[PDB]
């Protein structure tokens, strides 16, 4: 896709702390961009929309090419369209925002400058970030993530991208994500079929997948930390049902793993640490932080701190691991004690650990699941198991939890607030802010 400006961009700006092995930390400067997904595509030399509903013009957009010949992304009213406000060092994104139409949630990127994404090298680092979960409920998910993106949103890779990172374009998870409406440089109208119970969404015959570390999925009740390796690291198109993924008909039959090596606190048996109020080791009710930290081994460590009070990531006994740290015995152990190969049969951690070595762009998002209601964060998953299931039970929401429209209209002002963003070697950046 091009890039139009009936609509002016202008990327709220964010600024975080890079810290350093010496014992300082100096402040940075960026902005934040939502998604391609999430704006106005229309006619490059008019109004007329490309996509509506979940509809794609069937005049403008007959082929994946000559949509993308046809079709421009715009700019975003990031507060009254998207409820998406930052001040300083944090960000906030709304669950529903009501405008002209009903906005749900947002997909947002890391900008180095105004048409770049910034990269991290994971490995060898820390990341610490501030958050306030205290408006999730039930069946939202507040996540901040690392996806193996370009730094130019595809541009240099697929010149019929010209809006490039500036508008949101290049997104690849390890979900190997079918519902993008432009995916190297052309459309995804060939082979779109509308979402059944989504009216502003679908699944294409393309999707795009690459390595993803899911730092934080999280609400009031639960979190999860889960690396997800592919074969290939970085940003690759899929073909239908080849992608894999949680929306095509075999999730495991592509190239990346969506399940990933999950560490939840509450499905390892630890239902006392994270929630809300005083009964709970972090009260969730509060500003948290929370650190994660890469040591060369491969290896992921994990530790918070609330209210000058520090805790590392609990102990968890599965199988024959006991611990704390994410490594491949933690890995193996789940598997052989929760089930299934996803993880092992695409690399592990090895596989995860050539993704972490190179650069990665940081993704903070909110989001409804109109998969699975959320019930794989935060409930009884599947919902006929009991808690005699290993593993089965990852929060104490009930099973009826998080049906999209219910909580869009009962909670439509849920939001999550991300804050204080610094990163550097391991062991640094809980050092005075610059
Ligand atoms: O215990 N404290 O509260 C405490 C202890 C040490 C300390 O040191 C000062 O830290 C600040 C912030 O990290 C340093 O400033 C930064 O230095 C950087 C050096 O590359 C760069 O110039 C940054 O822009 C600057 O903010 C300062 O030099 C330390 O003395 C502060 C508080
Ligand atoms: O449901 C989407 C969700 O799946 C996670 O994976 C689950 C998997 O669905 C379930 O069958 C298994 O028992 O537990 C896994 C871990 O919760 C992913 O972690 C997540 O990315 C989502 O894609
Ligand atoms: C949960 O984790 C906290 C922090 O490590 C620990 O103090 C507490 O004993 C754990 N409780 C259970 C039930 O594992
Ligand atoms: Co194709
Ligand atoms: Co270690």
């Amino acid at each position: 896709q091009s890039a139009c400006t009936l609509q002016s961009e202008t990327h709220p700006p964010l600024t975080w702390q890079k810290c350093s092995s010496g014992g300082t930390c100096t402040q940075q400067t960026g902005s934040v961009v939502i998604d391609a997904n999430w704006r106005w595509t229309h006619a490059t030399n008019s109004s007329t929309n490309c996509y509506d509903g979940n509809t794609w013009s069937s005049t403008l957009c007959p082929d994946n090419e000559t949509c993308a010949k046809n079709c421009c992304l715009d700019g975003a009213a990031y507060a009254s369209t998207y409820g998406v406000t930052t001040s300083g060092n944090s960000l906030s994104i709304d669950f529903v925002t009501q405008s002209a139409q009903k906005n749900v949630g947002a997909r947002l990127y890391l900008m180095a400058s105004d048409t770049t994404y910034q990269e991290f090298t994971l490995l060898g680092n820390e990341f610490s970030f501030d958050v306030d979960v205290s408006q999730l409920p039930c069946g939202l998910n507040g996540a901040l993530y690392f996806v193996s993106m370009d730094a130019d949103g595809g541009v240099s890779k697929y010149p019929t991208n010209t809006a490039g990172a500036k508008y949101g374009t290049g997104y690849c998870d390890s979900q190997c994500p079918r519902d993008l409406k432009f995916i190297n440089g052309q459309a995804n109208v060939e082979g779109w079929e509308p979402s059944s119970n989504n009216a502003n969404t679908g699944i294409g015959g393309h999707g795009s997948c690459c390595s993803q570390m899911d730092i934080w999925e999280a609400n009031s009740i639960s979190e999860a930390l889960t690396p997800h390796p592919c074969t290939t690291v970085g940003q690759e198109i899929c073909e239908g049902d080849g992608c894999g993924g949680t929306y095509s008909d075999n999730r495991y039959g592509g190239t990346c793993d969506p399940d990933g090596c999950d560490w939840n606190p509450y499905r390892l048996g630890n239902t006392s640490f994270y929630g809300p109020g005083s009964s709970f080791t972090l009260d969730t009710t509060k500003k948290l932080t929370v650190v994660t930290q890469f040591e060369t081994s491969g290896a992921i460590n994990r530790y918070y701190v609330q209210n000058g009070v520090t805790f590392q990531q609990p102990n968890a006994e599965l199988g024959s691991y006991s611990g704390n740290e994410l490594n491949d015995d933690y890995c193996t152990a789940e598997e052989a004690e929760f089930g299934g190969s996803s993880f092992s049969d695409k690399g592990g951690l090895t596989q995860f650990k050539k993704a972490t070595s190179g650069g990665m762009v940081l993704v903070m998002s909110l989001w409804d699941d109109y998969y699975a209601n959320m019930l794989w964060l935060d409930s009884t998953y599947p919902t006929n198991e009991t808690s005699s299931t290993p593993g089965a039970v990852r929060g104490s929401c009930s099973t009826s939890s998080g049906v999209p429209a219910q909580v869009e209209s009962q909670s439509p002002n849920a939001k999550v607030t991300f804050s204080n963003i610094k990163f550097g070697p391991i062991g640094s950046t809980g050092n005075p802010s610059g």
